[PDB]
C-alpha cells in the first residue's frame, strides 16, 4: 500500500504545516501537524476542556463506530517550545492520503497549553519519530508509520515541504519526479528516538564550505533551523545590522536586508537554503526589525534541522531495519 497527502502552511510565514487526516467511522477529518520530532498522535476532542478549544475541529469518539477506549491508558507530552497536552486514549481507524491503519492509538486531549488553544489551524499532532518516544502509559503505543510499515510497498515516508506553498507527505514510495539529481543517504542514530544524523558542514552565501560535523535531528514539527552558536554567528555576521536580541529571543535583522543563502552538507552533497527562506518577517506588526530563521541551539541541547532547512529538500525518512535519511535538491 501507499498514501499521499498534501501539506499546507498554516500562515504566510510557514510557521507550521497541516495535513488532513481521517479518523473514525464515518470519517472525521482533522488537520494535524505531522511532526518527525515526536511520537504521539493526539487530537483536540470532545473531551478537551471547553475553555481550551478556540476554533479547532474536534474528534468525537462517541460518533465513531470503530472507536474503542484503550482502558487505563493516559498520555502527557511536553515539547521543546514549552507547550504541552495530555489526556486519555482511544484506538480507531486512521487514514492519511488513502493509507489506512486500523487500531491506531488516537490520544484524546483533555488539556492543552495556551499555544495550542491560540492556534485555531492545528487540530493536533501526528508524530513520526521513533515509537520509543511515545508517551502512552502504561502500554506504550506505536506511531502511524510504525503501524503502517509492514503493509507499505517500501518502509519509507517522504517530506516535501513548500516555501510559502503546499507540499506533500508520501508513505510507502519515493516519487522520482519530485526532486532533481540524486538522493544522498546518510546514517541515523535512533538512540534518542529522533531522526538524528550528522551534517558534514555549511557555507554562508557564496562563501567557502566549512567541513565540520553537526549532529542534529530532522524535525518537521520545528519551524526554524537551530545550529551551534559559532555557525549562527558566522551567518548573521554577513547581514548588516543583524544582532542577537535577548529581549526578542534570538537574532533579528533589518527588514530592509537581502539575506544570504545557507548551505548544509549531506555527505558530499549540498542543500542550499535560499536567503528568502530565512526571513520570518517583522518581530511585531509594523516593526522594521525582522526575525531570523536561523537561530542558536545553545541551551536546547540538540541541533534541529526544522522546516527552514527541510523545505529546501526532498527528504526520505527510511524506516528499514537500519533507518537512514535521504536528501535531494528539488
Amino acid at each position: 500500500s501507499t498514501g499521499s497527502a498534501t501539506t499546507t502552511p498554516i500562515d504566510s510565514l510557514d510557521d507550521a504545516y497541516i495535513t488532513p487526516v481521517q479518523i473514525g467511522t464515518p470519517a472525521q477529518t482533522l488537520n494535524l501537524d505531522f511532526d518527525t520530532g515526536s511520537s504521539d498522535l493526539w487530537v483536540f476532542s470532545s473531551e478537551t476542556t471547553a475553555s481550551e478549544v478556540d476554533g479547532q475541529t474536534i474528534y468525537t469518539p462517541s460518533k465513531s463506530t470503530t472507536a474503542k477506549l484503550l482502558s487505563g491508558a493516559t498520555w502527557s507530552i511536553s515539547y521543546g517550545d514549552g507547550s504541552s497536552s495530555s489526556g486519555d486514549v482511544y484506538t480507531d481507524t486512521v487514514s492519511v492520503g488513502g493509507l489506512t491503519v486500523t487500531g491506531q492509538a488516537v490520544e484524546s486531549a483533555k488539556k492543552v497549553s495556551s499555544s495550542f488553544t491560540e492556534d485555531s489551524t492545528i487540530d493536533g499532532l501526528l508524530g513520526l519519530a521513533f515509537s520509543t518516544l511515545n508517551t502512552v502509559s502504561p502500554t506504550q503505543q506505536k506511531t502511524f508509520f510504525d503501524n503502517a510499515k509492514a503493509s507499505l510497498d517500501s518502509p519509507v515516508f517522504t517530506a516535501d515541504l513548500g516555501y510559502h506553498a503546499p507540499g506533500t507527505y508520501n508513505f510507502g514510495f519515493i516519487d522520482t519526479t519530485a526532486y532533481t539529481g540524486s538522493i544522498t543517504y546518510t546514517a541515523v542514530s535512533t538512540k534518542q528516538g529522533f531522526w538524528e544524523w550528522t551534517s558534514t558542514g555549511y557555507a554562508v552565501g557564496s562563501g567557502t564550505f566549512k567541513s565540520t560535523s553537526i549532529d542534529g535531528i530532522a524535525d518537521t514539527g520545528t519551524t526554524l533551523l537551530y545550529l551551534p552558536a559559532t555557525v549562527v554567528s558566522a551567518y548573521w555576521a554577513q547581514v548588516s545590522g543583524a544582532k542577537s536580541s535577548s529581549s526578542v529571543g534570538g537574532y533579528v535583522f533589518p527588514c530592509s536586508a537581502t539575506l544570504p543563502s545557507f548551505t548544509f552538507g549531506v555527505g558530499s552533497a549540498r542543500i542550499v537554503i535560499p536567503g528568502d527562506y530565512i526571513d520570518f518577517g517583522p518581530i511585531s506588526t509594523g516593526s522594521s526589525s525582522c526575525f531570523g530563521g536561523i537561530q542558536s541551539s545553545a541551551g536546547i541541547g540538540i541541533n534541529i534541522f526544522g522546516d527552514v532547512a527541510l523545505k529546501a529538500a526532498f527528504v526520505v525518512f527510511n524506516g528499514a531495519t537500519t533507518p537512514t535519511l535521504g536528501f535531494a535538491s528539488k
